[PDB]
């Protein structure tokens, strides 16, 4: 009987019974602006304000203030459930309070510490190509991706990861291999209007449904539609 | 008069005149959740459960403890069999893997085997177009052992994700997911199988509580 | 309450709930010719004489008297604002670049920066490709400015040249030209804007005598 | 009078007025599973059967014994042939190679040779893109033995695997699979074929029990 | 009140409000034989004959005794003109290439020239990419004689050769070939044009015996 | 008033305004088998043989007792016109009778003295990527190439050069450039048969028609149809 960790986006716990199976690695993918940095948050905002459960937001597309001012205007309060140590956001420019001191093995060392201090049962790292773009040779996303793996399956934490393409499913062609989840933003084009749409490509674990359905972010954040 | 390795796979065996051909290796190909893990766990499984066949899951994928959670989802008791000896997960040294995957196959006297992924592999080598050595290194050994092997690779077009596992198989499965019309549908399609008079049409398929089923 | 920097093109600003979150980066993406320098020239010269808000606007693809005989054509007359220490215009060592833009941005208290373009950076690198480093770089000192920006790029598919512009953007804004049934018409689309609902829809625009004007 | 070399494929013969240009090297090509090895192997075995001549099937792709028992399929007894001394098979030094098959060739006096395939022999290489100065070394030793030779290759667009296999052969057949509208049915096309008016349409075929059958 | 440069090509300058604005380097791109050679030369050509403007024509695709031997097809004389040193063809050394042309320009106090081709030099380079290199030192000389210059460029989609052509000029036309019904038939585009408010339009043209006429 | 070389080709001289511009380089472009070869040979071989121009045809693409052999399917007798001294056949390895004695520089001097022993007004190298793929390295076909056209532009004779591309125009995306005019020879696809067509892209000097025309090869060579 499979535990189940709720989304926290209304619409969706729906299309994959109920939550992600726990310790579930999952690849969002989409392209810039699809919601995926949105999409992550709500997950980790939802995850420690509705569901009281410990989430880190790991970045290196932003610092943590601009993620902290830019989910305000959601209404999400970052900072308030940093200060309970329900969440802690790594950017890392600032350690989290309370836990101080591109080297890639420092950094996974450094989220595996945040993860066990504040007993996180729920992890975001966004994203993957702000990785490779801060390494001395893109291409080592390769042995980087194995050696995140090698901590995701050792934390047991339930993880998206997120990626970015426009065909191809991720950027690099090698993320999907860490995943047992993978989850689509899209935005199709009809007739002079781009829409948004989710699709649940991958869940292990789940008969979750196979079909696209509209989303809206709106002032509180995601809302799936039927 | 050519021996017949069944599927596991109901509605899967009439496509290909009751089975693989004993002896073959088959490229399983389809891109990321078409159902390549679960079809060869599925013939790994059945093939000890139903059939009494023993086999080896080979996952470079995920770990064994994470494969027996995930297909007991599907009913599958993978321990009851691994305890009986009948089925073994085997979980870089290219060397020392194939010599260890020829060993535990000698070892249970497997007729079953599944390498899930050659991806997988590929991308723990030092230098990723390795595999193409790796590959006919693999060739060499699955042709000393002679057992029934499901490779998996996964693609997007191209049949398979380096255009080189193909040469080392007899047989082709493409498992897909089609456009229609606002869902995506599972469908399975027998490329290529060796000795065989098979189907060459499209079938949809489902992935359920008793993992795959094929339909007409 | 998110403060907004109007942009000066008239119809634009509606659809962004008023104009560009300050300290926005945003990434203006197009062909040749699809009206890119225009909105960037529009938007620091507008700044200027209509809301009184200093801005540099930085070109490798021109020089400044370049920009501003192109300009003058739509009764745009950059050097008045010069004068009056409204606009810089900054006409390859890339961290004395890098500094520069910091020195005159300061040193007139910009509210607007524009650079035009990240090819034009590129292409007078030692190496192309090192416009990764280079953009990480930029990055970091828009970080530190914390002004409203916008960056120029060109690609016509791709959204971007190099595949990585958009990520050190909060904002794109893309410019087409689409074939009906003869004639190229110029359209604009907001992909992305941070804190903003802003509208989906791709709008019709026209370069015309006082520079561009979108319409419904 | 041009001598012709009859296939041993029903329904063939008459697309190329009545045979291959004796001498001639045939390109076979086509993806995963079009059949090119059940083409190629008809040819020798037939050759041998049906026609006295004496054939050689080089493969790199499978052991002999691996094609003995799957040409068996089709009611094709290699060995009786092989014992009476009309068909040779033949199972990385390139120049070794070589100099093998034109022994092996004039042992048995071959009027017919199949190479299966060109990738076998690229993906052997220390480096693959070395198949063009393979090819070039292959192309002298046709020319010297003067048989008449089918070559396969492999790509599913592009006529051929490396854009090279095309320039030491004078004629070039396609073996097709297209959709239709839930099924792969097979098409075989004669591309090219020196000092024959070949037809140009593409023609259905089918593997069945006895081998190919090309159809109006 | 911009200048203009009368182009020279009937039907042509009313697309751009009257001609070339004067200093412009124009990108003319277009496939192999779309007509750009022969617009370029009656740029040159007519400018010096209608409206006595000294032009420099550079050929790296052919030699001067070619191009007037090839424009006398059109009635169009260009010894007599370069004996009156109102045209000079210049006919690998880049540095040397460029002074040159800077030379030769203010030899003859040219107002017009034409660099045919940037693929031509390219070609030339011991390695082509160095073109991207090559051609920022032909922006800075064109910068500093600033005479209205047509640069040609060819790709078959991408709007040059290399993707770098179009960030050294201020105006593009496009020259095409269409397909209709089982005709070839000659088009033109202004895609870009600085300090103009061109059409943005596609017309049919013609090369006829007074060489280039666009049509309505 | 232009000098026309008249091709040998019947229907194709019309297209054309009677010939070549003497002198010309012809660029003959197509995929695998769509009459490249026999073109070329048409062109050298009625060249000698209905209007008196002695050829020469260059080949690296198969040797000369091929293409004495597989002419001969058309009923032409290459080695008639080869001991007239109107024709000479380069393959090499072997020398042209009377002119005896992989290697650019010589390759290039032979042809040239081969065109000067028998004053030939007409040239075929089948084919570029024939040379190309016999190189050290397939990609210095460029240096190649520039050197062939300064030989060319010495020689002033009446050239064919056949390259082999399936968008593309040429193999390398260079051939073209040393060229002034361009044909292409095509297999249209309608509907379940490919049909031959012809159609001049390029030529200088001249006011060719711009249609596709179909052709077929006979008994007797190239046939071009209105
Ligand atoms: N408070 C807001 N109200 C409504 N929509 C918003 C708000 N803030 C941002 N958005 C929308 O969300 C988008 C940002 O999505 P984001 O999660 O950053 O995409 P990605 O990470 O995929 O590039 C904006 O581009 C905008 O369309
Ligand atoms: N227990 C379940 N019940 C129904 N469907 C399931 C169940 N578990 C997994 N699935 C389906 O099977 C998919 C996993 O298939 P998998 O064999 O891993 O594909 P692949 O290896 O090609 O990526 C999931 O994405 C889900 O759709
Ligand atoms: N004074 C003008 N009046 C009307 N249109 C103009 C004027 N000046 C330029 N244009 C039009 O605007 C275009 C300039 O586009 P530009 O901003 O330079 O595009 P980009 O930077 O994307 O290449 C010209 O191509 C022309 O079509
Ligand atoms: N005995 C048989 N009877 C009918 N069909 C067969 C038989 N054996 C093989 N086939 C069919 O012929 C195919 C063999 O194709 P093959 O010659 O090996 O193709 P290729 O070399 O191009 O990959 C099999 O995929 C199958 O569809
Ligand atoms: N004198 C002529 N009369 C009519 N058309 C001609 C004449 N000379 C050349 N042409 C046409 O012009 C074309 C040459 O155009 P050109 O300017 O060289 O194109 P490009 O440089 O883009 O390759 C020839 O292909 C031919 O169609
Ligand atoms: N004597 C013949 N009679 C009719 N057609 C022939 C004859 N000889 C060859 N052909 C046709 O001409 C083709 C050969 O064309 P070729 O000039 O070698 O093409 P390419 O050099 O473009 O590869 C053959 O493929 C065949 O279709
Ligand atoms: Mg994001
Ligand atoms: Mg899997
Ligand atoms: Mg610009
Ligand atoms: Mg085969
Ligand atoms: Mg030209
Ligand atoms: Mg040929």
């Amino acid at each position: 009987p499979v535990r189940r960790v709720k989304s926290g986006i209304p619409g969706f716990d729906e299309l994959i019974e109920g939550g992600f199976p726990e310790g579930t690695t999952v690849l969002l993918t989409g392209g810039t602006g699809t919601g995926k940095t949105t999409f992550a948050a709500q997950f980790i905002y939802k995850g420690a304000e509705e569901y009281g459960e410990p989430g880190v937001f790991v970045t290196l597309e932003e610092r943590a203030r601009d993620l902290r001012r830019e989910m305000a205007s959601f209404g999400w309060d970052f900072e308030k459930y940093e200060k309970e140590g329900k969440i802690a956001i790594v950017d890392g420019v600032s350690s989290v309070v309370g836990l101080p001191s591109f080297n890639v093995d420092n950094f996974l060392r450094y989220i595996y510490r945040v993860v066990k201090a504040i007993n996180a049962k729920r992890l975001v790292i966004d994203s993957i190509p702000s990785i490779a773009l801060r390494l001395e040779e893109e291409r080592k996303i390769r042995e980087v991706l194995l050696k995140l793996n090698t901590i995701l399956l050792e934390m047991g934490v339930t993880t998206i990861l997120t990626t970015e393409a426009p065909g191809k499913l991720s950027r690099y062609g090698i993320e999907e291999f860490i995943a047992r989840g993978v989850i689509v933003l899209d935005l199709q084009e009809k007739n002079i209007e781009l829409k948004r749409y989710v699709l649940i490509r991958k869940m292990r674990e789940t008969r979750h449904s196979m079909k696209k359905y509209p989303f809206e972010i709106g002032p509180n954040g995601i809302v799936v539609y039927p």
